[PDB]
């Protein structure tokens, strides 16, 4: 009859996300990188120099988090920032090196994330998530 | 093809979960209440007295997020803290009557949120994704 939160799609997205992030933490050597940091670095590797809303657009991460992430990555010298109200952001060579070094592990993470799902299941979930985030 | 972070299943989960939380925030009347807060409250409604790990188990929300939720809900007097009758040392959280009312008040909206989140998925697609997400989250 009533509400069961555990069987609701919204909750089941959180678990699946959360599970993905935990897998990412186990799999990435020595908490070198958070998942958000990795995503921002990838966006920069693929796209090139970006504004802040470029990075938000690219990564689907809220602006306040991205600002934080860029600051931490600036500190670690993995990216560069430059002006005069608007800023650019660009990979440093260590930046790109770290990304390249982690991309073999990120592949691992994907398989793990898909879990028990069989190949038809894998296609189906990706189809459904695409169809969900789009519309 | 090479690795693009955006095509991969981790990102689509991220995007779809962002969409859900935006939907949650837009439609929930009580603007102080977070998706995590709400879920914890539903778990106490369904389970009665719970330890911190009970809530982590019931919800699969991480322990840091849970303590934070509990602390926030303690402040608004929506849950009470007691001692475990088994262990005078170990602590229990329990809905207050106010907590129970608010859960009941939000149920319609939660249901709407679910509907919005499914968006334009057809009745079979709604079943398929709930199933695949559970299968994914097990093992």
């Amino acid at each position: 009859g009533p509400y069961h939160f555990s069987e609701q799609v919204g909750h089941l997205l959180r678990r699946a996300y959360q599970r993905h992030v935990a897998i990412f933490q186990q799999t990435i050597p020595d908490s070198k990188l958070t998942a958000a940091q990795f995503v921002v670095l990838c966006a920069l590797r693929d796209q090139g120099a970006c504004s802040l809303v470029d990075v938000v657009k690219a990564t689907a991460i809220d602006q306040a988090t991205v600002r934080g992430v860029i600051e931490r990555l600036k500190a670690r010298k993995l990216l560069a920032v430059s002006h005069r109200r608007k800023v650019l952001v660009t990979l440093t060579p260590d930046g790109r090196a770290l990304v390249e070094e982690m991309v073999p592990f990120a592949e691992q993470i994907t398989q793990s994330t898909f879990g028990g799902l069989n190949p038809a299941e894998r296609v189906a979930i990706v189809y459904l998530l695409r169809k969900m985030s789009d519309a």
